[PDB]
């Protein structure tokens, strides 16, 4: 209804403890990587998130990752790095950064979450220091653009990566300090509520 | 009755985490070899095709392994390796090559599987290159080298390893191609049913 | 009663499959030590015995332990070497060493095994070669010097590392062959009785 939440979820699982000499290759795969983790889930950020969030609690990393919801190949060295991996990936998944509705006729949902410090996975996916705050924002299209702006007209903060919306939303990631991240974050979600009940 | 399968079937199992320093000298180990799996099981050669194929789902490999019906012990890296090693061994032991009766009265069995991608354990025990194509036969002595001859009449296909019969069944390896290597299959399959009908 | 045993128990678990850079260093962490196992249990002394024992059956060390009653941070390369470390540890904690009680009223309790091929936890808490024989007792004070004191005056033995009483109990270890290792431990016990029926 008002900001209520959206539980995301896990559909697929598999671990492939020795993965193919050729598939490896084709992969494009560190070679002190022969272990594999499949994940997928219907959130996308929700899960990108969770991929960095099981970048930090067993050595692994994200070999892969796309929209579909999604699919993310998680690698590691042995498999017993790479289930702990995957085992935090449902945890963030099951339980943790979550999308919500804009509109009470629930039909317009978005997504703000404050990463405060970014594993591996988005460090990356967006030029920052490994561990730098972060605040990932996702919405619709004009909901998106509309909301940034905002966003930014609300904290000292800085666009950490963009390319625009052309997920079917536009997603952004905004560093500077983690309080500013916040705040911004906040300042996110009201813009984009302001226009789910009125502008749209 | 006819060639109705005959599931073979895990006795016992157990991973020893950390093989004692004298142990795995006196065991002639690798050093990179610290994890070990003990495997037994009821037909040999069906556990010797898992030992194989479990060299390929997991960074291990066969340390060991001959016929009481059997042992084999899966050296590997880690633990978390030679796990999954073994729990690929069951999956190819409990569900996948058989026995299978010559005649109705259930006495005299054979095995005519096909193992078309060989991991590193036959490839080694049959001179192979890693993943050459290959045809395990198992039949009763007589019932063996009769159907041999013919198995080798049907395709091109050698010999690929061969002391003969003196399991208390003659067992031998065939590769060629690998539809080759299933004709030969075929054709042994049947010379030991006339055998197992009228021969013997 | 008489000497009947004490069963300790597990209080709580939990595996870091991946410590943080900035742990494993205040921590003092070798390189190699990434995964870690975090085990709690009652008895200090019979868990001491065991990551002793866990540090033989897992390649693991014991990166830590105290009496609070007790922490034992086990440390190792992956999660599935802690893992059977752990799962080592409950099992030499929940059925092996166990205390006992001294006199009949159950208020005086003793310990006396004989830990026969120490892990790396004791030989080294304990000026010895790893693996040498041992003889760990713990008793109350009094109760500890007088028997001690007798531990030695019945087998050649020695103190193999002594700092004195002042655990609320008095331990020591004495080294020697195995068997005076044992006689020993057999006049640790018979001492500490004769002090809890009438001495105290
Ligand atoms: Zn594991
Ligand atoms: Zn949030
Ligand atoms: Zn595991
Ligand atoms: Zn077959
Ligand atoms: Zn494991
Ligand atoms: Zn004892």
């Amino acid at each position: 209804p008002a900001l209520d939440l959206i539980r995301p979820s896990v559909t697929a699982m598999r671990v492939i403890a020795s993965v193919n000499a050729d598939f490896a290759r084709e992969l494009k795969l560190p070679p002190h990587i022969r272990s594999l983790g499949l994940i997928s889930a219907d959130s996308d950020d929700v899960t990108y998130i969770a991929a960095d969030e099981a970048t930090k609690q067993a050595m692994v990393e994200v070999v892969y990752g796309r929209s579909l919801e999604v699919l993310i190949m998680l690698g590691g060295p042995n498999p017993a790095e790479v289930r702990a991996g995957l085992d935090a990936m449902i945890a963030h998944i099951e339980n943790g950064a979550a999308f919500q509705w804009a509109n009470d006729a629930q039909d317009t949902a978005f997504l703000a979450h404050v990463v405060s410090r970014t594993g591996s996975y988005l460090s990356s996916t967006a030029g920052i220091t490994l561990g730098d705050p972060m605040a990932y924002l996702v919405a619709p299209p004009l909901e998106a653009t509309y909301g940034i702006d905002a966003a930014l007209k609300s904290a000292d903060v800085q666009l950490a990566t963009y390319v625009p919306p052309p997920t079917n939303y536009s997603a952004a990631f905004l560093t500077g300090s983690q309080a500013a991240c916040k705040a911004a974050c906040n300042a996110f979600t009201d813009a984009v509520l302001e226009i789910a009940r009125n502008p749209i």
